[PDB]
């Protein structure tokens, strides 16, 4: 009669919570969908090995259009556990599926699990400061979205910071890199001419978070744009005007130039 | 010779990640501190039991001011955690500590741990729409705090979420409420009169994120004002223009009134 959503966290198997390992344990049946994001530091087997249990995997489709048909139905008789990569409730359109749930007299509960939303807090950048966040999402033919780009600015603009998810075709384990994120902001800004974005821009960028060496990295794009920043996943972020106590961090811990002291600042 | 900041989580102490949880074990001293959040459903005992080791647990001045004389060097002669509520560098100031052992010649490592910044999605609003974030902080003396009800001025003119983090003097054992982070912002409107916060807004409260059962609300403001949320710690929401699939969730799950589905586009 139970629906667990578990998060898996950051970026390997032992990045899920106590709480959600324990609980999976004692499900009868395990889900799990890799659509919304995916778990750069371990595989499908590892987690199941770690749980204990076979997972059956879902696709997009599958939970979007068929979730009530799929997962619904076991749980009305036996406990169910549904694993999402970081935080379940963060990807857009999970929330709803607490309201099929119910539509279906079924309980469910959430345990949650690190999500790169609060992740960012290693980038030493404080988190109060981030406004609105962002997808920098790849053209494609006759499109070329460029939303993101105006979200930079408008919290730019209020000194707030800007969180900007990379595009990522799940499925085919694609991940648009930080260096590929900045030549299409580049572009962008060739475009708008907002002086929004360019080589003399501040940013960071985070990647593989989770893991114990990740790749924390500050600079200038004419700096960065080309730099190896290793293995996926990549967060990039436009930072807002600084508080000395975020650049001396930006410089201490993530390299970045002491010129930031007096041009960020 | 190494320190690892761990978070515990939201919770209690499963809400830890199975990686803190495996590297604390090994750890030979262990450090923490319950004074920038409050952990409502464990005890010392009960992390100490889960981690095996004693704990010690300091002041926010053992931290602030003499952080790098009684942790940092242990760190240079053994494996030293230092363990903190939900994420260790979210809305704290712990990022500088790690500034703090650069300088003492000691290596850090990051293991993050659910937090209220990102468990914010169980309310069913879209995590990606919450702008700046602000405390609503107690009142001392003559001293009546007022900048994050201009935090919410500002995101709602944009259409954006804020979240409020409520204050805590975790020493007095005093956690501020939703009901009373209210009256406050109440107040503020009588002397700024911007229209920002008023019996009519509509606000989000969860409560003891984490648990398997928190306490989510939704409601207008003189309908909730005076409602039981139950134990803190609390958080504070008010939503922005909201979508109607936001709309629809805080209805179905948080028992917001019906009316809030019809949005005025
Ligand atoms: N489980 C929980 N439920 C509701 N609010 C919570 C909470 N945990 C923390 N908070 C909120 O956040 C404040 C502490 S701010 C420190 C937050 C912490 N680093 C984290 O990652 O969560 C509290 O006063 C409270 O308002």
């Amino acid at each position: 009669m139970v629906l667990y959503f578990i998060g898996l966290g950051l970026y390997d198997e032992r990045d899920i919570t106590v709480k959600g390992l324990e609980i999976a344990k004692k499900c009868d049946y395990v889900f799990a969908e890799f659509y919304t994001s995916l778990m750069a530091g371990t595989t499908l087997g590892r987690i199941q090995k770690l749980i204990g249990k076979e997972i059956r995997v879902l696709s997009r489709e599958d939970v979007e259009l068929n979730f009530e048909n799929i997962v619904l139905p076991l749980a009305k008789e036996n406990d169910v556990a549904f694993l999402t990569p970081g935080d379940p409730m963060v990807a857009t359109t999970h929330a709803e599926l607490r309201i099929r749930a119910k539509r279906a007299g079924v309980e469910s509960y959430v345990i949650h699990a690190p999500s790169i939303y609060s992740a960012v807090g290693i980038t030493g950048l404080h988190i109060y400061k981030f406004g609105k966040s962002a997808t920098v999402a790849y053209p494609e033919g006759n499109w070329f979205p460029t939303s993101y780009y105006d979200v930079i600015k408008e919290n730019a603009e209020r000194g707030l910071h800007t969180l900007l998810f990379l595009d990522i075709k799940a499925e085919k384990r694609m991940y648009m890199t930080a260096n590929e994120a900045m030549e299409l902001l580049l572009k962008v800004e060739d475009m708008k001419k907002g002086g929004v974005f360019t080589d003399d821009t501040l940013v960071v960028v985070l990647a593989r978070a989770g893991s114990l060496n990740p790749t924390i990295r500050a600079g200038y794009v004419k700096d960065l744009i080309r730099e190896d920043f290793g293995d996926p996943p990549h967060i990039l972020i436009v930072p807002g005007k600084l508080h000395i106590v975020e650049a001396e961090y930006l410089v201490e811990i993530a390299g970045a130039p002491r010129e930031i002291l007096r041009v960020n600042v």
